[PDB]
């Protein structure tokens, strides 16, 4: 199970690709933060959508956890939805 996972998992698989600038399955919110900063949501709540996001809580995004930050911001780009508060067990990955 999964918030995002079909065409979200697979927009972002595509831009982690451009967001990781070091290539190593994990982009920092340095890289994504331009991408991050092209969607539109406030300063905070990107940082805030991080942490929603950055669930291996090591300061970086990895492959898939780049992916669960868009679930939320992307959500504010055509659904105008506010972020799921912090992370849920749905959004937290399977380990
Ligand atoms: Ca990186």
């Amino acid at each position: 199970t999964w918030v995002v996972s079909p065409a979200e998992k697979a927009k972002y698989d595509e831009i982690f690709l451009k967001t990781d600038k070091d290539m190593d399955g994990f982009v920092s919110g340095l890289e994504v933060r331009e991408i991050f900063l092209k969607t539109g949501l406030p300063s905070t709540l990107l940082a805030h959508i991080w942490s929603l996001c950055d669930t291996k809580d090591c300061g970086k995004l990895s492959k898939d956890q780049f992916a669960l930050a868009f679930h939320l911001i992307s959500q504010k780009l055509i659904k105008g939805i506010d972020p799921p508060h912090v992370l849920t067990p749905e959004m937290i990955p399977p380990s």
